[PDB]
């Protein structure tokens, strides 16, 4: 009388020991189980279940199922491993929707807010707008970078010629031994193994020595150098040439020449007395 | 008789083959169908689904709701894109727990384990605590590329300044002529278009040409060059200048003179005998 | 007839205006409120709530509940801030499925497909794959860059040095001074505060000027320089050395001691008539 059930089917059987059983063929065998339509099965002594459907069946303990073929498939679960979850989890029950050869989807569902509550689709849906953000931020960063590296790469491909041969392609050095030297105040050191030790000089060429103020060596005590290719001085503070001194050994010859006559005259008077 | 129920409203309908309805105002149309409370409707013939709740309603086929005017928004969805996986897939039914317009917390739900488990909200924590820690990684590289940019940058404006002008603040050359060669070994060529085709050279400037071992060619046979601002000599290998020079050749005059003289007197003997 | 309930406990007690309840001990007292089993309240102040379950309870105005031990625990909620969302939720009631102390996996559930559908532990997968796809990505960057610093701090270490000195390994010179400056055409420069002033010419030195087309200048009229180690010319636009002015030094000191002898001889004649 406010609880009708249009049937032609056998009884209900409400077994267990303080149990609630509703429907046609409904088998509760269960202790204080809940079980409601056709043939919906509470096995093993298995405890406290419920099943709510067609042909249900609540088979672990202190756990539920809801509807057609469903079934529990391994209710509470003690010191067990959640997905995404270092630290083991507990819990007093499951809770199935469907099956195991048989799944459901759990519509109109609020947005979780504590820990332990079901999330949504738009709750992770935020999350993958960051991921997908951040993926993007990648890309940019691997090509950003695959450039840094070119740029960097032709650097060491056009200066590297310059750090390695000490080099331009005006003051070139074909060498690789010992670092020029500057070593004294505004000196200047050019080529291998040079040393400008003085005040204000300058050593020009592999292993050059300039060790006295004021001054230019073109070598050292070891191993000194002609100069070549140079004009004829002019002015007092240029550099004589040797077709210059050239010039004045000839007068030297014109003038012992000239003296050897002269002895001669005078050896010529001598005797012719 | 331990099944109360509280009403003066209409009587409940059990209407479906086999089915199941208790309440006031209860339509349950469907066959093997379930519904409970002030007027839980289950539509359509719409197979063995469920409403537990005040104007509760089961409408698509297999499926469930609960609560204030709950509906069955889509029921069993076969080979349907699923939110976040690439291949299709299958379910044999919705379970509501709300409404189009209004929706339902899922609390008290423990870490799913396996695949088709609902997640709760601790569990998509724990990713989006990673997002976040990538977030930040990416803030950083970000801002280190940068500054490897403007790093890149500071080198490609100043050492340009060098592979084009072929000098530095302190060595210069206003030019735009051929690299300079350094051919021989150890060798030094300083200036476009020279050349230190020998051992142990030095080319000291445009177009200069040292092919001699040992020496400084300060030009060539088709341009020579005069040394200026070069004090007087003083050891034997430091070179002469002009006013050195001149000294000498005003010695040699004063000789030439004195033998002028000379002559005279031998002259003036000669002829006074 | 045909609703079973093996029992020896008190009787059930459906009090509220048009509620439903069954099962022993079961206390509703909530308007239009479900609730099955044993000790199961709707109290508090329940409007319209249920509880299906061993001592189930329904404590929030228009909540549910589900099983053992189980409670509602904060119900309708409106503009709360959930998880992930930034905009205020609202929610019509909560679905309890345990406690505050003790909660219940989910089982066999379908992938969500709209928003407002639970999401499984396969669809968060799905995302942490690319978490673990993009974390890696980060950790390589992280290492690429580690390079480019390195290989760009080097760069700096080598090259720009140069632009601060002035000078590379083989062309050195010790100075802060007044950049170099080559300001005639094919000129060269080499040192602070040179200057080569003409047509191709060259400044050797600090502060040397040269000022004459088709020079070279070892210093200026303000300082001079000497030039050292300089091997003895050979050929005629050969620099002489000192060593080579020595000897002709000598021959002239040798000639003035002849011309000494000649005009004594000379005199002696003179005379000695
Ligand atoms: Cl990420």
């Amino acid at each position: 009388k406010y609880y009708h059930a249009n049937s032609t089917e056998e009884d209900s059987l409400a077994v267990g020991t303080d149990s609630l059983a509703m429907g046609a063929k409904t088998i509760v065998n269960a202790d204080a189980g809940i079980g409601i339509g056709l043939n919906t099965l509470v096995m093993a002594d298995a405890i406290n279940g419920i099943a709510i459907g067609s042909n249900a069946r609540a088979n672990h303990a202190n756990s539920i199922a809801m509807g057609n073929g469903s079934q529990t498939t391994r209710g509470a679960q003690t010191d067990y491993t959640a997905y995404n979850m270092d630290t083991p989890q507990n819990s007093v029950g499951e809770f199935s929707v469907g099956s195991e050869d048989g799944q459901r989807q759990i519509t109109n569902v609020a947005a979780g807010s504590a820990d332990t509550d079901a999330v949504n689709v738009g709750q992770l849906k935020v999350t993958d707008a960051q991921v997908s953000r951040n993926t993007q931020s990648i890309t940019n960063l691997n090509t950003q970078v695959s450039n840094l590296d070119t740029r960097v790469t032709n650097i060491e491909n056009g200066i590297g010629d310059i750090v390695t041969t000490g080099s331009t392609k005006y003051f070139k050095t074909n060498t690789d031994g010992a670092d020029a030297n500057a070593q004294g105040a505004d000196s200047v050191a050019i080529g291998s193994g040079s040393i400008a030790a003085a005040e204000n000089s300058v050593a020009l060429g592999t292993n050059s020595v300039a060790d006295e103020a004021n001054t230019v060596s073109v070598g050292s005590s070891t191993q000194q150098r002609r100069i070549t290719n140079v004009a004829a001085g002019v002015n007092n503070t240029d550099a004589v040439n040797v077709a210059q001194m050239k010039q004045i050994e000839d007068k030297i010859e014109e003038i012992l020449s000239k003296i050897y006559h002269i002895e001669n005259e005078i050896a010529r008077i001598k005797k012719l007395i």
